[PDB]
């Protein structure tokens, strides 16, 4: 049994999903309502691999709301995630993914540090897979645009994050990228990253972007961030790989292509109503890679926290989850040539 732990996206979207959760669609549901709403298993899921193997999952609604952050209700926000995790476990789910804010939250509040104790091998961030997909997207994109990745330049914004640092290890060792630009907030970690890599030019954001054929956006987007279309190279690909994805609407311009990063398309229809179904071109087949990771671990029978902590993702783990991804019928989302 795999699990997909997710969360609401706005107060209005929660009222949409409200009824299906046993609640009154037209009642007063305030931030305080969803703060006290308990976690619920909400959707039963049956995925069928390309090999023929059938697996079963549960989508667990955590009721976390990004407004709980906005209202500085960080302990309430922490609680939602941990409850959701604890709910997964009591119902005997073997491996669950924390999608969207869920894992960001689990990290920035060191939640590794209720009734019973949580088994962490029962959960995964799905980040190893997310990093793997993001890298297949760079590779794919470069082939599509006629760009030798061996000569090209990739800026990894957030290169010190769990996802970002995994992307750099792969872009270096696997694609053999030409120039790798590192970008992040913490100078110390940027130094330690480039030391492990043996390469990479550390740069501030507004020097990074204009060198880059590919930009891998994988960090908490700062406030007052000016992305000026006009400074970017004229064939440019921006891979929005973090949660939430907002580049699609904050960056627009001729020869600029924004691509949802870390998204996968399955080979067969899946019947569900998940967390970002509304932002997927093809909801019945498209999902976050971190969720798909949870599925790959259950297809393979690897019941462990395959992805966990910060900067632990290794090339070898990325390799293993990658070919599990392919074998079971998952393709990276790709550029859609309606690019005019």
């Amino acid at each position: 049994m795999f699990g997909l732990i997710g969360h609401l996206t706005s107060l209005e979207q929660a009222r949409d999903v409200s009824r299906r959760m046993g609640y009154d669609e037209y009642a007063d549901q305030g931030l305080e309502f969803w703060s006290s709403a308990p976690p619920q298993i909400v959707d039963e899921i049956t995925v069928t691999s390309a090999t023929g193997k059938v697996i079963h999952g549960r989508y667990i609604e955590s009721c976390f709301l990004p407004e709980m952050l906005a209202a500085r209700r960080f302990k309430t926000a922490t609680r939602k995630v941990l409850n959701a995790m604890s709910h997964a476990q009591k119902h005997g789910i073997d491996i669950s993914a924390l999608g969207g804010f869920t894992s960001i939250i689990f990290e920035n509040f060191d939640l590794a540090s209720r009734d019973t104790t949580l088994e962490f091998e029962r959960f995964t961030t799905g980040n190893t897979h997310t990093a793997y997909v993001i890298c297949r997207q760079v590779e794919a994109a470069a082939k599509t645009l006629g760009i030798d990745i061996t000569q090209a330049t990739v800026a990894v914004v957030g290169a010190t994050g769990d996802i970002g640092s995994a992307v750099c290890r792969w872009l270096d060792l696997k694609l053999g990228v030409g120039d790798l630009i590192l970008t992040a907030r913490n100078q110390e970690r940027l130094d330690n990253l480039q030391a492990e890599l043996g390469r990479g030019k550390i740069l501030p954001l507004e020097a990074a972007l204009p060198e880059a054929d590919f930009i891998v956006w994988v960090a908490s987007m700062p406030q007052g961030v000016v992305i000026d279309p006009a400074t970017l190279k004229q064939p440019c690909v921006l891979i929005d790989g973090g949660y939430p994805k907002n580049l699609g609407s904050k960056v627009q311009g001729e020869g600029i292509y924004v691509l949802n990063g870390g998204v996968v398309e399955h080979c067969f229809d899946i019947d569900w109503q998940i967390m970002s179904a509304a932002e997927m071109a093809r909801p019945e087949r498209q999902m976050f890679a971190c969720f798909a990771e949870a599925m790959l671990l259950e297809f393979e029978g690897w019941h462990t926290n395959f992805s966990w902590g910060r900067n632990q993702i290794t090339i070898e783990k990325m390799e293993a989850i990658g070919e599990a991804s392919v074998r079971h019928g998952f393709q990276p989302l790709a550029l859609a040539i309606e690019n005019l």
